[PDB]
This record gives structure tokens, C-alpha cells and sequence, in this order.
């Protein structure tokens, strides 16, 4: 696949080998308040996860996955404006280099500090994760935007999972745990259709973005930005960043739950 985050292959790259990177539905995107629509449709989101399905912590090189066993519907988010139960399948983090600005969505043109994804795939309309993958209604992604100020304690259990996948292709064993608790009180939002926001970036997700922000201390970021990007035994290059810029809304309209 051969993309990154440097300059030599990063998002201002990614256009070269992947075409659909200047597609009409790219991701993420600013969120003019202003310009949001209140949509009486949308039903409150409800997430139900099952603990026993956390699986595997592993270090993909770019970033990190917490992966969750999808094989049922014991972990789905149902609500907000879907018809169908979407599986949860894996939740994961965006950073920059500083501590100040890191997320990949902005709100009335404000970067913040860091970004969680939490992932599902539609179980009632597609077979697996891999052809969902590619299809408009295939994906629903909740992004919860993290700025920086008090330590958060829920965070706990991820950071000390880091160490034992310090570098690329390790894994590790990661059970019991329920990632709504990372999400804030309110489960108010805005949401749009976008993609991917990185290669291949198809474009077939459902942006679920969350209006209240939880709260992450530097010294939590800094050990996202210790990980190792290289395999075990070579020079150590660290996971310094890993956020696309915003792309062009291009029409689309960011519709408000309030
Ligand atoms: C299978 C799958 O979800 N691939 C991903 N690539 N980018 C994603 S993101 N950062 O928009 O959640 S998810
Ligand atoms: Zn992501």
C-alpha cells in the first residue's frame, strides 16, 4: 500500500495513488454551527456493548487498533438517523505532533487536541467487514473530539496496553472492556456522509460526530507519540501524527440532532 503521514507520501500525496482521495464525499470536514440543519428525524444513539468482546490491542504502524470479535450482534450501535443495528467491530485515536492540535474534524474552524473512532459495519445489509467496506451505507464511524486539560482515568487501560505493542505487527491480548465508557455524558450530535479518512478512503461511512468533548492531559498524548512505527529491531522512527487536513464539504449538509 505504501501511504503515510510524511511529506513524501502523506494526504497531500495520497491523490497519486488513490484517485477518490479528491472525491465529493472525503473526510473530515470543518462543522459550521452556523450553517448545521436541526433535523427532527434523528433519534437519540444507543450503544450496547458487551464487554466479553473486547479481543486484541495491535500496532498497525500508523496508528493502533482495539479490535472486538463481530462474529454477532452482542456489541451494536442502533438510533441516530440508521434504520438497521450497526456492529462494532473496533475503536482507535488520531494525534498530531503538538499537544494543542491533532483532531481531523474542526468545529467553526477549531482544531482540537486528538480524536477518538469508534467503528461498526452493517450487519443487517452486508456478509462481513470487507465488502461492507466499500459501500455507501457500509460503515458507521462516532467521532468524540479530545481537548487537552485534565488527565482522563478512562483512558487507563489503553495506556498501559501500550507497551507491550511497542512496535509494528505486535499484538496483545485485550479483554473486558467496554469502550462507551470512554464516550461523554450527552450523546448529542452532528453527522454527515463522508469516507474513510484514510487509504483506500472509500467513501461509506456515516459521520456520528459527538457536540460535548472529553478531556486528555498532555502527558497522555505523549505516549500515543512513543510509539514505534518500525518493526522490532530496526531504528526507532515514532507514530508522530497520523490526522488528515479537512476536505471540502462540496454541497454536503451537516445535520444536527438539537
Ligand atoms: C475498516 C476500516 O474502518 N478502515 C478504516 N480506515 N479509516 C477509518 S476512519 N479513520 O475513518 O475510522 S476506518
Ligand atoms: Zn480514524
Amino acid at each position: 500500500p505504501d501511504w503515510g503521514y510524511d511529506d513524501k507520501n502523506g494526504p497531500e500525496q495520497w491523490s497519486k495513488l488513490y484517485p477518490i482521495a479528491n472525491g465529493n464525499n472525503q473526510s473530515p470536514v470543518d462543522i459550521k454551527t452556523s450553517e448545521t440543519k436541526h433535523d427532527t428525524s434523528l433519534k437519540p444513539i444507543s450503544v450496547s456493548y458487551n464487554p466479553a468482546t473486547a479481543k486484541e490491542i495491535i500496532n498497525v504502524g500508523h496508528s493502533f487498533h482495539v479490535n472486538f470479535e463481530d462474529n454477532d450482534n452482542r456489541s451494536v450501535l442502533k438510533g441516530g438517523p440508521f434504520s438497521d443495528s450497526y456492529r462494532l467491530f473496533q475503536f482507535h485515536f488520531h494525534w498530531g505532533s503538538t499537544n494543542e492540535h491533532g483532531s481531523e474534524h474542526t468545529v467553526d474552524g477549531v482544531k482540537y487536541s486528538a480524536e477518538l473512532h469508534v467503528a461498526h459495519w452493517n450487519s443487517a445489509k452486508y456478509s462481513s467487514l470487507a465488502e461492507a467496506a466499500s459501500k455507501a451505507d457500509g460503515l458507521a464511524v462516532i467521532g468524540v473530539l479530545m481537548k487537552v486539560g485534565e488527565a482522563n482515568p478512562k483512558l487507563q487501560k489503553v495506556l498501559d496496553a501500550l507497551q507491550a505493542i511497542k512496535t509494528k505487527g505486535k499484538r496483545a491480548p485485550f479483554t473486558n472492556f467496554d469502550p462507551s465508557t470512554l464516550l461523554p455524558s450527552s450523546l448529542d450530535f452532528w453527522t454527515y456522509p463522508g469516507s474513510l479518512t484514510h487509504p483506500p478512503l472509500y467513501e461509506s461511512v456515516t459521520w456520528i460526530i459527538c457536540k460535548e468533548s472529553i478531556s486528555v492531559s498532555s502527558e497522555q498524548l505523549a505516549q500515543f507519540r512513543s510509539l514505534l512505527s518500525n518493526v522490532e529491531g530496526d531504528n526507532a522512527v515514532p507514530m508522530q501524527h497520523n490526522n488528515r487536513p479537512t476536505q471540502p464539504l462540496k454541497g454536503r449538509t451537516v445535520r444536527a440532532s438539537f
